[PDB]
């Protein structure tokens, strides 16, 4: 597989202006009738090579003349003696029953849908698939009627048929020129929900959930949703949608989480099908992310899109930023920055430390799959949040409108929404930019000084970026470093020097630098990265008592939680280390009254104290350790656990109780009240053994909802309470045929802390809810003990290790994109002991043995084992 370079980047020698699609849909074998109206642009000497994945050619026309001057090579067919304008007619034959990589056209169940993006066009028909090239679609459709009622593509429908032999057809037009990565075709027997938006201005929006007969129940959560999103973006972004249609299809095989295909979505039924015995709070929260992520991407991606694939973050990053503060303006703006903050210190920090590091904007990519990640998507938006910080929300805003004034309908850059954002705003974003171009996390030193003669408070601040597998190079970055001082009695102290207020978000754009602040009239607790204000590892020598002040005293609720894990990471360190000597849990008393204070705090928002009494994961855990112990982290955090269930059983008991709640809601605060109920239980469950079993059995029991049930499920796994068992398998007879809800299941049957979970996860590849063939059911699975179980991936008698490698040596075949998720834990083995690098090393060094290894795998595996 070669690599392919961001600064190999040239304009197309030709252009495609529009496509007229006919595909004559079988499951076994689809003909695909493609005539596209090209343009040359390069020399007149220059080929077209149009690109193309294991497609049977049938027939090339150029202006209806049969072609004889092309040839076909590896991933292309190259038609050459063109005139400058002309029309290029291809048929070719595909066939979507035997795609189990589920890219193209493809059959997810008795349906067939396709996915595009990036590059799945491609293994459709023989065309320019990639992005910089717009065309106007067209698509007609033809399809056994009985089998296929409903026959559905991009935009509107134009036309329709019947034909002899059970056959009818229907033709769609989307009047906005698109690239081909958000061509989308379904075809299938639906029950559809149908409701209607109407815009700001007037326009009314049919709105169409396609779901498989059935699942009408588990729909309008999905549909709320949409027209929540619709009236946000109105609201926050002041954007409409565009067409006249909006349809969504839940479809149960998907590799990724759902894909916003202009006017018609394709969704994973994870992220559309919800009602209160099936779903988890978390579940209709990630619903709402995820529609209204796809939606927002019909203006940050959709009408303005990617020039290139290196590009992804420019609709990506933007996209969650978008997401984000949907989420954060809707519901609890401190709980979302929280989860936030807590996927970024914990994945993304340890992706950015790994052989696959990249900058937002890659420079070098072997399989373009490998790039929808933790980096571009959570750090991306860490990027434009950081630009959201240095401009304001007004100056935002303008830059916004810039940026589609200048380039709607066109394919943009990274940089062109940068120099949007510098233009609109005057701000100077020429250091910023180096963001976008530079992999690895930065670690901001602060150093302090107070002096009372002068009453001033001095902040010496360095950055630096260790260097990456990728980039030997490493230069300063522009560091928005949010700040507030706090003096004894919890107030805030105002920035000044030399009789002027100085800007709280400091701009650290030096190796090193000193800020001084007058004015300062008491020895002040700073708080420090206010927000999360940079991708950064703060290093700053707390005091515990800095850090119980600031869970006491700091302003933002943000604040008191990062202060509470300040705290934490001290204690956790501390504990793997006396782990690692044989000794048990080490722990101040101030510490845990620290927690007892936050559970019987009256006036802290519960959507706060239920976070802040939410241990970080053994995720979070790791990456506060060069070298990562998974068993020590695992049973450190069970031991702190228990600890802190002694300590506050009481108190957790008399919160858990208070928080109850008779009536089930999705709203907000009502979720915050279960959160922190659900915590308590969640410690309560570690304590004494005969409370915890009856608390823990009688919740599942009683449960009126997924939420409190599946809680109560994971703390008898989770503790290993003697109900455990009888509840697993009441939960097996009541939902084994329900996959999604058996996710939930797999997942704590391949998390559990059991000496024989191996023996278990590898019988439930046997189960009668479990299929090779889904990759929501292998993420679940296998997924969940390779990424989520590190203890046991992690075995010392590498058993873990030998497992991954036979699932990976089925999935390099079947799905590749699959195979490539789930390698990532094996990629991660310089972070490990040497004896567990060695066997880790080997598995890699099978898996590269592999005949027919995938690109997705190998571009892996060389970086791993370089
Ligand atoms: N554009 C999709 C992901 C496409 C995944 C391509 N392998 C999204 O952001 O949800
Ligand atoms: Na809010
Ligand atoms: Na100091
Ligand atoms: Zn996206």
């Amino acid at each position: 597989p070669q690599a392919k370079y961001r600064h190999d980047y040239r304009a197309p020698d030709y252009q495609i202006t529009d496509i007229d699609l006919t595909f004559d849909l079988d499951a076994q074998k689809t003909v695909v009738t493609a005539v596209s109206q090209a343009v040359r642009h390069g020399a007149s000497d220059a080929p077209l090579r149009l690109n193309g994945e294991d497609l049977k050619l049938v027939s090339v026309h150029i202006n209806d003349e049969p072609w004889t001057a092309w040839k076909e090579e590896e991933g292309a067919l190259v038609i050459s003696n063109l005139p400058e304008r002309f029309t290029l007619k291809i048929i070719n034959e595909i066939s979507p029953a035997a795609n189990t990589a589920l890219e193209g056209l493809y059959q997810s169940g008795d349906a067939l849908c396709t996915q595009c993006e990036a590059e799945g066009f491609r293994h459709i028909t023989y065309y320019l698939d990639r992005p910089d090239v717009l065309a106007r679609f067209t698509t007609k459709i033809i399809a056994d009627k009985i089998k296929y009622p409903f026959l559905l593509s991009n935009g509107n429908r134009v036309a329709q048929g019947e034909l002899e032999n059970g056959r009818h057809w229907v033709q769609w037009q989307d009047p906005f020129p698109k690239p081909c990565y958000l061509f989308a075709l379904v075809a299938g027997d639906f029950d559809v929900l149908r409701d209607t938006f109407t815009t700001r201005s007037g326009r009314e929006v049919a709105l169409e959930l396609y779901v498989d007969r059935g699942n009408l129940d588990r729909a309008p959560w999905a549909m709320t949703s949409l027209k929540n999103s619709m009236k946000w973006d109105e609201e926050r972004f002041g954007l409409e949608y565009d067409l006249d249609i909006y349809m969504i299809v839940a479809v149960d095989f998907f590799n990724m989480g759902a894909m916003e295909n202009k006017g018609l979505n394709i969704f994973n039924s994870k992220y559309v099908l919800a009602r209160t015995d099936t779903a988890t709070d978390k579940d209709y929260l990630d619903i709402e992310r995820v529609i209204g992520h796809e939606y927002f991407h019909n203006w940050t991606g959709n009408r303005v899109t990617c020039r290139d694939w290196f590009q992804l973050s420019l609709k990506e990053g933007l996209t969650v930023f978008r997401d984000q503060e949907f989420s954060s303006d809707l519901g609890s703006r401190a709980v979302n920055r929280i989860n936030n903050v807590r996927t970024m210190r914990g994945l993304q920090f340890a992706e950015d430390a790994s052989p696959m590091a990249h900058p937002i904007r890659p420079d070098m990519v072997i399989e373009m799959n490998n790039f929808y990640t933790l980096t571009v998507y959570e750090k991306g938006a860490e990027v434009i949040r950081m630009i959201h910080t240095l401009l304001g929300e007004e100056n935002f805003q303008k830059g916004m409108q810039l940026y589609f004034e200048r380039h709607d309908g066109s394919a943009a850059t990274c940089d062109d929404f940068v120099q949007a954002m510098e233009d609109a705003s005057n701000v100077d974003l020429s250091h910023f930019r180096r963001w976008y171009s530079q992999s690895g996390t930065p670690i901001v030193t602060v150093k302090d000084d107070y002096n009372p003669e002068t009453e001033q408070y001095t902040l010496t601040i360095s950055q630096r970026t260790p260097a990456t597998p990728d980039q030997a190079e490493k230069q300063p970055l522009h560091i928005p470093f949010a700040i507030e001082l706090y003096d004894n009695e919890g107030k805030v102290i105002p920035l000044q020097k030399g009789g002027h207020p100085v800007n709280s978000v400091l701009n650290v754009t030096q190796a090193e630098q000193t800020f001084v602040f007058d004015n300062v009239y008491f020895q002040p607790v700073p708080a420090l990265l206010c927000e999360f204000s940079a991708p950064v590892k703060l290093e700053y020598k707390w005091s515990d008592q800095q850090l119980t002040f600031l869970m006491r005293h700091a302003r933002n609720d943000f604040s008191r939680w990062d202060a509470a894990q300040s705290l934490l990471a001290t204690y956790i360190k501390l504990n793997v280390a006396r782990h690692q000597q044989g000794q048990p849990l080490s722990l101040p008393v101030h510490v845990a009254d620290a927690f007892r204070a936050v559970l019987l705090d009256e006036k802290i928002d519960p959507a706060l104290a239920a976070e802040i009494l939410t241990l970080p994961s053994v995720n979070e855990m790791a990456e506060l350790f060069d070298i990562i112990d998974p068993i020590a982290i695992a049973e450190v955090r069970e031991a702190l656990t228990r600890t802190l269930a002694t300590e506050l059983a009481d108190e957790l008991l008399a919160i858990y109780n208070a928080n109850y709640q008779s009536e089930y809601r999705v709203e907000h605060e009502d979720i915050a009240k279960r959160t922190l109920r659900n915590a308590c239980l969640r410690f309560l469950a570690f304590g004494e053994t005969h409370l915890a079993d009856v608390l823990v059995s009688k919740q599942f029991h009683e449960a009126n909802n997924m939420t409190d049930a599946l809680a109560a499920l994971s703390a008898a796994v989770a503790a290993q309470l003697p109900c455990r068992d009888a509840l697993m398998q009441e939960y097996d007879d009541k939902w084994h045929q329900n996959g999604l809800v058996m996710d939930k299941w797999f997942i704590l049957q391949a998390t559990s802390p059991a000496a024989n979970v191996l023996e278990t996860v590898r019988g439930l590849l046997q189960h009668r809810s479990f299929t090779m063939s889904n990759p929501n059911r292998i993420r679940s699975l296998i997924g969940a003990f390779a990424g989520s179980n590190p203890a046991a991936f992690h075995a010392e008698d590498g058993s873990g290790y030998l497992f991954l490698v036979e699932m990976l040596t089925d999935l390099n075949s079947r799905n590749p994109q699959v195979a490539s998720r789930l390698i990532e834990p094996l990629i991660r083995l310089k972070r490990y002991d040497a004896k567990r690098q060695e066997k880790m090393r080997a598995a890699l060094e099978q898996l590269k043995g592999l005949e027919n290894l995938s690109g997705d795998l190998y571009e892996k595996i060389t970086k791993a084992l370089a």
